[PDB]
């Protein structure tokens, strides 16, 4: 099937209820995650880890300079 992407690229409103990740290796933590793509492509061997499930929008899609390797272009 398809290749999923980043949420960043299906969040229609502000926020989506999904599972998200802390990275520290990019200093990524508390308030700031990333979606399950994410952590999977983008911050691949990146020092993950869990944080919880809620209402969220990834920081790393949402990134302006447009860096996440999961987004449409
Ligand atoms: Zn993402
Ligand atoms: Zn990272
Ligand atoms: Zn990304």
């Amino acid at each position: 099937g398809h290749m999923k992407l980043c949420t960043f690229t299906i969040t229609q409103k502000e926020f989506m209820n999904q599972h998200w990740y802390h990275c520290h290796t990019c200093k990524m933590v508390d308030g700031v995650g990333v979606c399950t793509v994410c952590a999977k492509v983008c911050h691949k061997d990146h020092e993950i880890s869990y944080a919880k499930y809620g209402s969220f929008f990834c920081d790393c899609g949402a990134k302006e300079d447009g860096s996440c390797l999961a987004l449409v272009k």
